[PDB]
């Protein structure tokens, strides 16, 4: 119960796994930064181990912090 956005696809608030709040947000620019941007990771995987820099990354835990624009209305 925390991130209410992505995290393994479009998700739906899920909030990734347990951890009891927080959601490791990663990805955003696939890797081709060829525009758009709907292929992220922000899905938590414990207690946001931080991971690495690469493309995009972060770490929140205040209700959410891993959304994503564009997306798909279906």
């Amino acid at each position: 119960i925390v991130c209410h956005t992505t995290a393994t696809s479009p998700i739906s608030a899920v909030t990734c796994p347990p951890g009891e709040n927080l959601c490791y947000r990663k990805m955003w620019c696939d890797a081709f930064c060829s525009s758009r941007g709907k292929v992220v990771e922000l899905g938590c995987a414990a207690t946001c181990p931080s991971k690495k820099p690469y493309e995009e990354v972060t770490c929140c835990s205040t209700d959410k912090c891993n959304p994503h624009p564009k997306q798909r209305p279906g």
